[PDB]
């Protein structure tokens, strides 16, 4: 029975000032690198434990022993995302009800239905880039966010955000990004009700009104047409949970729309951003992915079947998620008193944080080359131990949009590599921006068209 390490303390504030930063996950990664596979983190009237090893995370992922906890982060997001699927407790009635109602939105028949809509946004991306003038660059995260928001708007809610008709971000994006920012900046706050934050509170309320105003328009736009387009919104409004036999109420649908708009695009945006960063910094890997794109995508328009054939683009995406899982943490609580790792006594209700990027750098699982971008690690998926790769969370609270996100990413990266040569013309220094989620900031490239018609 061993005692956990703890990082430096600041008296009465304990460990809290260590999150006094705009890059908390990255600061916690540096702490995990010092203290190893587990550490205690204390704030006034709080303790959590940060897990970094596959040895401890495969236990934490035992659904008989631990359930999804809401971090302070998710508890702050809940102020706008409510009891939607991401910010609900497993024991709230609306969790299982929604989960039951909304999973058929992710059947293979639904995916084949979304494909054509994904191609619609992807073509708008290729055309934007084909239409640039000589020596104009691409703002990569800004453009990936144009695609991913448009794609979830169209696929989920048959709503066009028309992001590629704006040179500024969609107002929804500006309000979402600053909501997630305030959620993150609250974490570090010793004195949250200090009137020096009275502004932040009013800006947070304003940002929630924007997000709800757009929800009103999505719902009005559908109750007008009355479609039943076999999409996410159809099930939200018309699906009965087979357990309770009940449909979702109006208040829960609103939270589900907020939830699917944010979770349905932001992290896929980061994935494509990171995937393109690694490709330009690793030209052998870029060329192998570009060769696959050119050989497989023989038609002006990618087919569902042809996206399924892009194994190497898939491996690029998994490898990008290994190094920078874009939802970089999930929280758990002990269902009962139990012993973690035959070493760490935990009391019932005790919080765990899974530090996904440290997990993904566990040298006892991945070998001593953990920092290198080597998609070939994923050629043979069986060789990856249970619970080593967790970018999509765990068990029944795992990502329901996992196949959607990677189908989108694979389609769009395939089309990107097919149609352009990329140049890291600034020699970009990775700068990872944290809004709870992760994304490269200031990442720009030049794309020389290969002139392949569309
Ligand atoms: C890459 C893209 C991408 C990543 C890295 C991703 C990562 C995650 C992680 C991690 C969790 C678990 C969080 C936790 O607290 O345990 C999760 C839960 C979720 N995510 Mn997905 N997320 C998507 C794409 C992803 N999600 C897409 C696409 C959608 C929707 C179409 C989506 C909607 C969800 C929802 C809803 C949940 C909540 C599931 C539940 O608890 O029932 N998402
Ligand atoms: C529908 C809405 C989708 C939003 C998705 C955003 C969530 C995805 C990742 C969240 C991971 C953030 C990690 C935050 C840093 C952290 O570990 N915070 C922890 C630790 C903490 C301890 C004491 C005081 C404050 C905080 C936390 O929030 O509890």
């Amino acid at each position: 029975i061993k005692e956990m390490p703890q990082p430096k303390t600041f008296g009465e504030l304990k460990n809290l000032p260590l999150l006094n930063t705009d890059k908390p996950v990255q600061a916690l990664m540096k702490i995990a690198d010092e203290l190893g596979e587990i550490f205690k983190f204390e704030a006034p009237g709080r303790v959590t434990r940060y897990l970094s090893s596959q040895r401890l995370i495969k236990e934490a992922c035992d659904e008989s022993r631990f359930d999804k906890n809401l971090s302070q982060a998710l508890k702050f997001v809940r102020d706008f995302a409510g009891d939607g699927l991401f910010t609900s407790w497993t024991h709230e009635k609306n969790w299982k009800k929604a989960h039951n109602i909304l999973l058929p939105s992710f059947s293979q028949q639904a995916m084949k239905g979304y494909h054509a809509m994904m191609v619609d946004i992807a073509v708008q991306l290729v055309q934007k880039w084909e239409r640039l003038n000589a020596d104009e660059h691409i703002e990569v995260p800004e453009d990936m966010t144009r695609l991913t928001l448009d794609t979830i708007g169209l696929c989920g809610f048959n709503y066009r955000f028309n992001s590629f008709y704006r040179d500024q971000p969609h107002p929804f994006i500006t309000s979402m990004v600053r909501a997630l920012d305030e959620a993150m900046n609250k974490l570090q706050r010793a004195n949250p009700d200090d009137p020096a934050y009275d502004e932040n509170k009013r800006q947070f309320q304003e940002d929630i009104k924007v997000m709800n105003d757009l929800v009103d328009k999505i719902i009005a736009d559908r109750k007008a047409s009355g479609e039943q387009s076999d999409d996410l919104l159809t099930h939200m409004l018309n699906g009965k949970d087979p357990e309770t036999g009940e449909p979702l109420d109006d208040e829960n649908i609103r939270y589900q729309i907020i939830t699917f708009l944010i979770a349905g695009h932001e992290t896929t945006s980061g994935l494509l951003s990171f995937a393109l960063y690694f490709l330009v910094k690793n030209p052998h890997v870029l060329q192998k992915a570009a060769e696959e794109a050119a050989r497989v995508l023989v038609d002006p328009v990618p087919s569902y079947k042809q996206v399924k054939q892009l194994k190497y683009v898939g491996m690029v995406l998994n490898e990008a998620l290994r190094l920078w899982p874009t939802a970089p943490a999930f929280s758990l609580y002990a269902k009962e008193d139990t012993v973690l790792g035959g070493e760490y006594p935990l009391e019932k209700g005790d919080e765990l944080m899974v530090l996904i990027p440290q997990l993904h750098r566990d040298k006892t699982i991945w070998g001593d080359d953990v920092e290198e971008f080597r998609p070939e690690r994923f050629e043979n998926p069986s060789a990856i131990p249970q619970h080593a790769f967790k970018p999509f969370g765990n068990g029944q609270r795992a990502c329901p949009g996992q196949q959607f996100a990677l189908h989108e990413a694979t389609l769009v990266l395939g089309m990107m590599l097919k149609h352009f040569d990329f140049e890291d013309h600034t020699n970009y220094e990775l700068d990872i921006k944290e809004t709870l989620t992760l994304k490269p900031e200031g990442f720009v490239v030049k794309a020389k068209s290969k002139k392949i018609p569309l």
